[PDB]
DNA sequence: CGGGTTTTTGTTAAGGGCTGTATCACTGTGTAAGACAGGCCAGATC
């Protein structure tokens, strides 16, 4: 609801749309720089923290049995519970999609000094292609826990890519992919009510629900305002999943989504159109099976957003949200914002 | 096949004048950040 200057440090230029911030106890740790890794930081794995309104981004190492995962512009982060998290899909700095999956978790930690553990993972069966701007969530179904992909965009096939439109981009299938953890195994699932490639969405995640919000289709150039459920299952025998549209949905793109209290969570930034830009937020609350999306006061914008083109932030976790938007160049190429909600 | 006769070229005994080429001393394009090793204060500490 408050808005707040925030100065970086020198490392300033290390920030790039797309980032990923990751929280562990309290701890947002920043990810997915621009460029490859200088000797400043090999791992590239920063420690974002904020002091009396002012950012001072800290290096961090990984353990003696990590894999040096390479910066990634639109991963599909995802929380999970010890705590870890899932980094899936993404573009290299190079301009390739990886097809990998990473788990980042904490090996050991004295005196604000992190060491981190990043695990590969060896996905088979029906894999998911390339990907870059979809998303995955977690969900609990007695007792157990399974990975929910979806959405996301890709190149074009190897043989129908040409060098004459070699960066052409188009949406995935509609189809769902369940992923066990602990095999590592795959799962295609196609779902009648789903038509549309979609991405760029925001995805809220409950016990065994996960609820997908707004997006964009280049198939159709359209900002679509759609509010699906989908109750994933995990029986004895072989998971069944099920889909459901929703009346009152939300029209808007590469929203941030965050969480202020249990079972009810805040959306804010976004966009409407392509020239137009969303300044209101949206509360969503949350039930045993019902979902209400509802209005808020909008914060006090000052005259740097209102006029802007552009943005782009990330859940910092504990109910704030960082934001940044472009400016000079020559100078500083990029302002950055925190706005709390509490 | 030759004499006799013709046509169309060479030709330097020396100067005037137009045209082409070597010569001279220089020029512009190489033009922003990252790695690293030493020094020094705040600080956990046995």
């Amino acid at each position: 609801m408050s808005l707040q200057m925030v100065t970086v440090g020198h490392n300033i230029a290390l920030i790039q749309p797309g980032f990923s911030l990751m929280n562990f106890d309290g701890q947002v740790f920043f990810f997915g720089q621009k460029g490859w890794p200088k000797r400043s930081c090999p791992t590239g794995v920063f420690h974002f923290d904020i002091k009396q309104n002012h950012l001072k981004l800290k290096p961090a190492i990984f353990s003696k049995d990590s894999c040096y995962l390479p910066p990634l512009r639109y991963p599909a982060t995802c929380s999970y519970k010890k705590h870890q998290y899932i980094i899936h899909g993404g573009k290299t700095p190079n301009n390739e999609l990886s097809d990998k999956i990473y788990i980042m978790s904490v090996a050991c930690k004295n005196n604000k000094k992190v060491t981190f553990r990043c695990t590969e993972k060896d996905l088979v069966g029906d894999v998911p292609e390339p990907r870059y701007g979809h998303s995955i969530d977690v969900v609990y179904s007695r007792g157990k826990s399974m990975g929910v992909l979806f959405g996301g965009r890709s190149y074009m096939p190897s043989t129908q890519r040409t060098t004459e439109k070699w960066n052409s981009v188009a949406d995935c299938l509609p189809h769902v992919f369940l992923i066990d953890f602990e095999f590592g195994c795959a799962t295609s699932y196609i779902l009648p009510e789903l038509q549309d490639g979609l991405s760029f969405h925001v995805s809220i995640a409950r016990n065994d629900t996960v609820y997908i919000l707004g997006g964009h289709s280049l198939a159709s150039n359209i900002r679509p305002a759609n509010l699906y459920r989908i109750r994933v299952d995990l029986p004895l025998g072989t998971p069944a999943v099920n889909c459901t549209v929703l009346p009152g949905g939300i029209s808007v793109s590469s929203a941030i989504l965050t969480q202020t209290n249990n079972d009810e969570f805040v959306i804010v930034g976004g966009y409407q159109l392509e020239n137009q830009k969303r300044m209101v937020c949206s509360l969503v609350s949350l039930g045993d099976n019902t979902i209400e999306i509802s209005e808020m006061e909008t914060p006090d914008w000052t005259s740097d957003i209102k006029h802007s083109k552009i943005w782009f932030g990330s859940n910092m976790g504990n109910g704030t949200i960082f934001l940044g938007i472009p400016g000079d160049n020559k100078s500083e190429a990029f302002y950055f914002y925190t706005l709390r909600c509490s």
